[PDB]
């Protein structure tokens, strides 16, 4: 694993290592930092890597028409989002969906459209600054990790 | 953390490292081994160490009158269990309780009794062979870890 | 699916995390990285994907230390591999050679096992020399 | 609770896992082991318990690299510690010395901070020499 | 306004100059330098020293980026107005242009001018894009 | 029975000799040696080669352990019957004793004889505790 949360916990989280992009992850838990006051977030990437990010480094994983994104299957070519949808009625795994339980996204580059899995999305931080209405909602919430000894 | 299961998941699990005793742990998940057919168990010790054990290396954490055990606060002196109980009505953490949500145990050495926290128990494998009625029950059950990539 | 030439030994991310026989389904490129990854299929419990550091071509050589699901958890040394039949075998029965069957030593008993029962501890695969990936392909 | 002489810097098992000021409440012995552990109380978010490898006596020396919650995430070098008042201070304000207050350099600004705002990266505490545990006690 | 469009340094991550509207000069409590309140196009507000603000207009040859393009080198070919229709403030530069052509090698591409952003190093090369004269004369605390 | 009480090697973990009742001789499909079906006091069944089974009786000086005691050295002082009451089979040794005194240095302690277990190395020192003569004469497959 790969830990085990509702699809509504899917985020795009800033990957702090070194290619710097936002990637799909699961919001795992709020973090109280011993050393700073802002609230923070433990997040898990789809390769199961775990990371703690601030509130400026995390968005709900939902995509709107006109969002500029990239996809892992189309190189570094920037696309705009046309529409996200769910391709199936079967149970899908957490790494396959976004925060609304979609599965697939249609992307445009020009007026050339391609349909790609939503799990393949990644986002440049400059593109993320224009995502409006994508902050974590109150209804996302949630337990502190039961810290061992400390 | 320290992961986040009902108290009914509390076990005494064989610690495979090197003092060999059974210690209090939480049953985390069943494990399918790629390489052997018996069912196996991911278990977490109270210091948050994680381990995978077979069905011969795990008991429900409940204690019966006459069980021979040791306690972390009484050195290596073997005691028999007199009675387990819950000292409080407040929410207690997982590492503080056994499988019935007790908290405290009374231990005898001779007819000298001492009251000690149940989390302090540990058990010699030779003593564990005489625990009857302590195997995992069907009602304990339970999800496979959502394995990342594999 | 693939030619026998795509058979690999790949790090398994479940339990226990050893190297197991798989088929290299497709290399995976960039720019999520720069780096090459490999999409790997196990004989079966899974599609794959694995590091450049987590994969070898499936061919055993005299001296390799391996284990077999037929033989407990005792490590055994490879004597040789051979082909036991001119019948057509599934991909899953075969290494990268197209050998099925391997002879394994351990202290003068030599036992012969089907090549698909093989797995290799990470420590033992670190000492493998002839067996790094390339190619060009196949569909490798 | 304890004398100022029990003030330690202890590995914190929450986030982030640095060394923070604490009070050594009690040593813990055996036979769950053989080994000595230490029960440690932080200034406050917790009772403790910690390794022999995860604890130092709380006294800073010229040259120590540390950080302070007053001063961002910039590491600063210790100039000295001193006592700023003859009034009675809580245990939590004080190191193992009974000094409150530390002078911290960073490139010619020397800023003075309350000793309780101090924390030390594990890498920097690895380079601390005068400061290993002992005693006998106290209630250390 | 339109004449109040500027390129302003963003202190947060990532740190580039972005299109903004100049809101007011600001007398700051912690510094004695004159500061500039700007509103960025995501509508977040920020002030801004005088080393961190230019008039928003581009000249052929400027090294700039677009949010629509990847991070390879681009240079300004020309700016212009793509419509006579009446555009929002946040669509235009300080000359009321909304569209720029950028080049990389022999490839050219049109991007909306609002989509532009500039590395401080290349901003330092800009000649003639300080505030004002009018912007200066006309300002204006609160 | 009582005469059917033996100390039998446990193949599982941990591997000591424990009290058991001899159930039957066994002709084994995979070996040609005679084997012994024993039932251990936790009531699990096991068979057992002839190198893995003794008559259950102790002599002063034997090096043995008790499930009631820690794993420091203990030696048998004496065995005996602690009651005239009629005891279960699993409470007794092959001589119908239920109680043993063990020593470590100048400390002695009574433990129930059913509680005893023996390291193979110390079992190898036991003289005179092979099965039978009667146990042998009287056996008995199925």
């Amino acid at each position: 694993h790969m830990s085990r949360r509702s699809f509504k916990n899917r985020v795009l989280a800033f990957f702090k290592g070194y290619p710097s992009f936002y990637y799909p992850a699961t919001l795992v838990a709020p973090v109280h930092s011993a050393v700073t006051s802002s609230i923070m977030y433990k997040v898990q990437f789809d390769d199961a890597t775990m990371s703690t990010v601030n509130s400026n480094q995390i968005k709900r994983f939902f995509l709107k028409k006109g969002d500029v994104v990239q996809s892992t299957r189309l190189g570094k070519i920037k696309h705009t989002v046309v529409k996200t949808f769910r391709s199936t009625n079967e149970q899908l795994s957490l790494i396959a969906v976004d925060a609304l339980n979609n599965d697939m996204v249609i992307l445009a580059h020009g007026e050339i459209e391609v349909t790609v899995p939503i799990s393949t999305i990644y986002v440049a931080p400059v593109n993320i600054r224009r995502f409006q209405g994508r902050d974590l909602s109150f209804s996302t919430l949630k337990d502190m990790k039961f810290e061992e000894t400390s």
